[PDB]
């Protein structure tokens, strides 16, 4: 009712993976969540009010995984969202750009609700999550 009405986002390259981080939440125990087009979308999705999470690939067809977190960590607005990348992509460089570009957090397939709820409690106690 008089919620947060928290919405996650889950802007992944492949729909399967929004399914699955979905449902991993919904183990762990979450609701509320939506996809985007890509990065262009996905940030604009935040502009949709104030998000609780951005989970996103790196490989999208126009702005990058990375360009959409260092857009988010422009700050004054955006800054507080845990970006958390969550993709096929194990590339070591990407990896460091992330941990660089200062991500939330970093998970690649294969995955479960075990490292979801790792990176999750990570943002609880880092960031006040």
């Amino acid at each position: 009712m008089a919620d947060k009405e928290l919405k996650f986002l889950v802007v992944d390259d492949f729909s399967t993976m929004r399914r699955i981080v979905r449902n991993l939440l919904k183990e762990l125990g979450f609701n509320n969540v939506e996809e985007a087009e890509d990065g262009v979308d996905a940030l604009n999705k935040l502009q949709a009010g104030g998000y609780g999470f951005v989970i996103s690939d790196w490989n999208m067809p126009n702005m990058d995984g990375l360009e959409l977190l260092k857009t988010i960590r422009a700050d004054g607005a955006m800054s507080a969202l845990p970006v958390l990348m969550v993709t096929a992509e194990a590339k070591k460089e990407n990896i460091i750009a992330a941990a660089q570009a200062g991500a939330s957090g970093y998970v690649v397939k294969p995955f479960t609700a075990a490292t979801l709820e790792e990176k999750l409690n990570k943002i609880f106690e880092k960031l006040g999550m």
